[PDB]
């Protein structure tokens, strides 16, 4: 070789790569074949030990890091010039030992997603959204739903006063300088939990009831990435895409993702490599190239973010990718993520205190890599059908519904989902296997009810 071997992640724009590698190959006589390996964070280092992998891979900024760690990376060598075409803090996102490790490609960035409909002018604050929810709750809605299970989600909130991951030193993180547990984390995790003991949000809720939710038009709010703009699209719902609330007047700072291009380090073509992403691939036409196959979001190259966010969606996901912090690309974050995970769930639900839960994530975070991937390991059905709020006041007939149509549930269960449900927004009725899910929705809506099938799994 030769020739370039390109790893790109399925759902990506890979038709869209592959014609800058025929671009390339029209102009240089390099042939470029572009693939789409399933778990290729995975496949990659047990095929790059030995040697033969890929030439260029595509993933994300945080997990290379640790791709460095391991000297598994060429370090990427653009000039002055080159730089300046991307955003700065693009490159601090591909960054280990003072040196840039890849190439920034596209940028994401939760945001908060509106329905014009529910809500024509979204709060500035998180403050106002208990109010908010109270008004909508009457309504037979809720204000907001997004998923409280995961600490890449709940984070921006958490972080906003002042959380952070590791302190950075320049270059260095401090794994052992963990900003979990200062005043401003408390503080948003004390909000957060509030807005589940008053009943505003259901502690329950997770992705799927929530994208649920949002695109039936139930919940008036959701908090997501560009990734799921689509499913919105195919939806009713006429919907925005703004800046994520601020909190005691501090924006929300969530954690930006940079989908990176980085060069193997056992590649003879890494100069043929360099010429690709820098002149082929890191430019108006080619970005949009893998745009028109499949959209990239928010991207590092102004030229044509500029362009991009004529579209105020793509606007907002840089207003806050930009309001965020670099996720740390070090491998210590998998403490960190257990550590903030455990958290929220065990404050949220009432097994500690806010104080003790952060008190604990502080020595959880920058603890040992090995103890604590030890202890996550120390801790059909799968079709849902939702309950949600509405306008019916008569508990009983809702009660009695339920009862009828499903075989298991006792009344004084079927009570329970119908409260939980007008208080928080919704609540779980059972989880059987399709069939069962289907003809419980089907049967609960036709009588009044108003109701979504949800799979996870």
């Amino acid at each position: 070789e030769g020739k370039l071997v390109i790893w790109i992640n399925g759902d990506k724009g890979y038709n869209g790569l592959a014609e800058v590698g025929k671009k390339f190959e029209k102009d240089t006589g390099i042939k470029v074949t572009v693939e789409h390996p399933d778990k290729l964070e995975e496949k990659f280092p047990q095929v790059a030990a030995t040697g033969d992998g890929p030439d260029i891979i595509f993933w994300a900024h945080d997990r290379f890091g640790g791709y460095a760690q391991s000297g598994l990376l060429a370090e990427i060598t653009p000039d002055k010039a080159f730089q300046d075409k991307l955003y700065p803090f693009t490159w601090d996102a591909v960054r280990y030992n003072g040196k840039l490790i890849a190439y920034p490609i596209a940028v994401e960035a939760l945001s908060l997603i509106y329905n014009k409909d529910l809500l024509p002018n979204p709060p500035k604050t998180w403050e106002e959204i208990p109010a908010l929810d109270k008004e909508l709750k009457a309504k037979g809605k809720s204000a907001l739903m997004f998923n409280l299970q995961e600490p890449y989600f709940t984070w921006p909130l958490i972080a906003a006063d002042g959380g952070y991951a590791f302190k950075y030193e320049n270059g260095k993180y401090d794994i052992k300088d963990v900003g979990v547990d200062n005043a401003g984390a408390k503080a948003g995790l004390t909000f957060l939990v509030d807005l589940i003991k008053n009943k505003h949000m259901n502690a329950d809720t997770d992705y799927s009831i929530a994208e649920a939710a949002f695109n039936k038009g139930e919940t008036a709010m959701t908090i997501n990435g560009p990734w799921a703009w689509s499913n919105i699209d195919t939806s009713k719902v006429n919907y925005g895409v703004t800046v994520l609330p601020t909190f005691k007047g501090q924006p929300s700072k969530p954690f930006v993702g940079v989908l990176s291009a980085g060069i193997n380090a056992a590649s003879p073509n890494k100069e043929l490599a360099k010429e690709f992403l820098e002149n082929y691939l890191l430019t108006d036409e080619g970005l949009e190239a893998v745009n028109k196959d499949k959209p990239l979001g928010a991207v590092a190259l102004k030229s044509y973010e500029e362009e991009l966010a004529k579209d105020p969606r793509i606007a907002a996901t840089m207003e806050n990718a930009q309001k965020g912090e670099i996720m740390p690309n070090i491998p210590q974050m998998s403490a960190f993520w257990y550590a903030v995970r455990t958290a929220v769930i065990n404050a949220a639900s009432g097994r500690q205190t806010v104080d003790e839960a952060l008190a604990a994530a502080q020595t959880n975070a920058a603890a040992n890599l090995e103890k604590i991937k030890k202890l996550r390991n120390v801790i059909t059905s799968a079709w849902k059908v939702i309950l949600y709020n509405d306008d019916i006041h008569n508990f009983t007939y809702v009660t009695d519904v339920i009862v009828k149509v499903v075989g298991q549930i006792s009344k004084a269960k079927a009570h329970t989902i119908t409260v939980e449900a007008h208080s928080t927004g919704q609540a779980l009725i059972l989880s059987t296997w399709k069939s069962k899910a289907e003809k419980y929705c089907q049967e609960l809506q036709q009588n009044g009810l108003t109701v979504s099938i949800i799979h996870e799994s």
